[PDB]
């Protein structure tokens, strides 16, 4: 009825640092290899709305959406939804940080459902995104790692 993605990956690093990073909007063209461009373009106390533009994807094509995020660094969460949808009927992102030996382990979850008609269905759009999810996990690791072994 409905797709979902869940992945993990510990970091190496304090919680003040991971969270930080990640929640620095621009800084995502960095971060992110698909993101050509991130601009946050208003904010309502809590939450915020932002641009993303993509670059060239495996098909040559550049997507652009608007998204509603809202961080809560005291629950040490972050929730997110996407305005424009694009493809798809909905698209929801929820982000955890917990404290673990050694570090801080993010844990992301996807939740949507393509619309009828878009280029590719949940089955497949659940494995493109379970791919591009834990390589990006992977590279804000390592970069948020390299930040930590510069600090000390
Ligand atoms: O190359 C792409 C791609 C793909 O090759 C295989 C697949 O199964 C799904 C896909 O979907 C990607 C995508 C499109 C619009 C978006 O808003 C988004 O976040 C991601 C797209 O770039």
């Amino acid at each position: 009825m409905a797709a979902r993605t869940d992945n993990s990956i510990v970091v190496n690093a304090p919680f003040e640092l991971v969270w930080d990073v990640t929640n620095d909007i621009e800084a995502w063209p960095e971060l992110f290899s698909e993101y050509a461009e991130a601009e946050i373009l208003r904010q309502d106390g809590d939450g915020f709305d932002f641009r993303l533009k993509t670059r060239p994807d495996a098909n040559g094509r550049v997507w652009e959406w608007v998204s509603h995020r809202v961080p809560d660094k005291g629950s040490r969460t972050v929730r997110a939804h996407r305005v424009e949808t694009g493809p798809f009927a909905y698209m929801n992102l929820h982000w955890t940080y917990r404290a673990v030996a050694g570090g801080t382990e993010m844990r992301w979850v996807q939740e949507f459902d393509m619309k009828p008609g878009a280029p590719f269905d949940n089955a497949h759009m659940t494995a493109h995104l379970n791919t591009t999810t834990r390589a990006n996990m992977e590279r804000i690791k390592k970069i948020i790692e390299d930040r930590h072994r510069e600090g000390q």
